[PDB]
């Protein structure tokens, strides 16, 4: 039965939308992968069917509004392809959350619109948007309404790059500053409070540090251990 | 030399049983693993080789004894596919104890075929199994008698999974619960101890507060925090 | 132009290398590996181009050394593979230590000669070159000099390895100590100070307990409790 009930859902959603080729070939990235197919068979026999469906509107309705940005629907293949973020974007449509989804999933369409041909900020909102502790946070923001701060972090960053003189050092340990969900919470709750310039003098006091220091890998090391 | 060990071992249990081919298209599956084949060669440097011979009987008559039996064959694929669960059995039959793992071996196909198309409890049973610490609990209850505890709380879970109400966000919780190692072995000493009413009595708890909050996922976020 | 300045780098020493056959296999090794190729194109943006020249040659230089030396070209390619242990060596090039790199790219060659037909110890030599922790542990006790006590560690490893009498339970239990980088320092410590024989005076300790318990998997889990 379970055979049955996914290649109905399969070819109903693929007949009903023809014209999106985006969300044709994406959504048999989704069947390709046997870790999310997985979960998908999982929750045919859970009863589920209509919460894989209208997963697939949401993501439908997005790679429409997004159109031809070919920087965001790569980052939706990277989210779509962990089994983790698939599935808590699978909870967040049983407990009818499918409009917190679609707010998520444009604000980074935005931060990517804003980007410009910034490959390090891409590769770093794909980073933390493939965390499962930091992608849950990012909706837990958005359910509330502060959806702007996560636009406001997300600026602070792509500023934070820019602001590195392109060290690779500085940019490494920048990684390993919001990839951290607990340090990423506190620089999302000092943005929220008003800090979203203090936060910022945080940075240049690291990057200060790192050209202080700069061509000595053990002087180096000590910066690293100081967090 | 280890190559020519190593192919003289192949085509000996090879040559030796033809009339069974789940065991032949397995054989295949642990050479053609780049990891656990490296185990293989090590183990032939380090003079087992009887070792390597006498896992592969353990294998070998445990596909014989489910037979055709679908869903214990993928079991084994991916166990025997894991490195550490495979070198896990290889320093169980150095020290010997290769009934210990014919009988877990057989008390997972007890489950499989009391589990009953329930592929909720099936990707539950895969998941502990594949976890090092965890495979190590399960022989390490089984070596020393208490077999039977393993088939109670297997059943505890088959019948935790069907007292979900199909609800997907206590499932992943039950998930979340049973797989950590610290959280696993206590839930093995109470049934151990008789409780095994008790603890399915927290499992209608935390089912109770999933329902209770529902559609929040702030409400939920906290239920998680209070483990 | 990030395309555009990466060809003319893979052109030019590709060009300027043809009879290094073992380097125009292992730079297609990097290029078709997309997790380190994202490395490098965020290293072209970033202006650096010359750090990954650097790096080319740092490696060129390297398996013009070795020559034939085949168990140290696979080493090459687990390591160079791994993204992080590719990136921490970029960062050792716009730092200026490439060579600090050289020393320890050839100090694990020295172990490889030494090894001779030990695949126990390679196997151990991949698992800590492939940590990022221990493989900054390694360069960052090259860079102040002290780089014969990483050859007195590593002639220490070999000799437990043969000093273990084919016990597969011991050469695992070897491999969990090592691999810690917590202990893997304070055994660089120890010998460093002197202790070369009164580390290995622990190691027959730890041996005599695994036959002391011996067939027993319950009374094993103790011993690997003891840590």
């Amino acid at each position: 039965e379970v055979k049955k009930k996914l290649e109905e859902v399969w070819k109903k959603a693929k007949e009903d939308a023809g014209d999106n080729e985006k969300f044709l070939e994406l959504l048999e990235l989704i069947l390709e992968n046997p870790e999310i197919l997985e979960i998908l068979e999982l929750y045919v026999f859970i009863n589920k069917e209509d919460v894989v469906e209208k997963l697939f509107d949401v993501i439908k309705k997005a790679v429409e509004d997004a159109g031809d940005n070919e920087k965001f629907l790569e980052l939706l293949k990277e989210m779509l392809s962990n089994p983790e973020i698939f599935e808590i974007l699978l909870e967040y449509v049983y407990i009818k959350k499918e409009d917190v989804v679609e707010k998520l999933f444009e604000v980074i369409k935005q931060a990517v619109e804003d980007a410009g041909d910034n490959p390090v900020f891409l590769k770093l909102l794909k980073k933390m948007i493939s965390n499962p502790e930091i992608f849950e946070i990012l909706l837990e923001y958005v359910y509330i309404g502060k959806e702007e701060v996560v636009k406001k972090f997300f600026e602070v960053i792509k500023q934070a790059v820019e602001d590195a003189g392109n060290n690779p050092i500085f940019l490494k340990l920048l990684e390993k500053i919001i990839l951290d969900p607990e340090r990423f919470k506190k620089l999302l709750e000092k943005v929220e409070v008003g800090e979203e310039e203090e936060v910022k003098a945080e940075f240049k006091e690291i990057k200060k540090a790192v050209e202080e220091a700069g061509n000595d890998p053990i002087k180096l090391k000590e910066l690293e251990e100081k967090l």
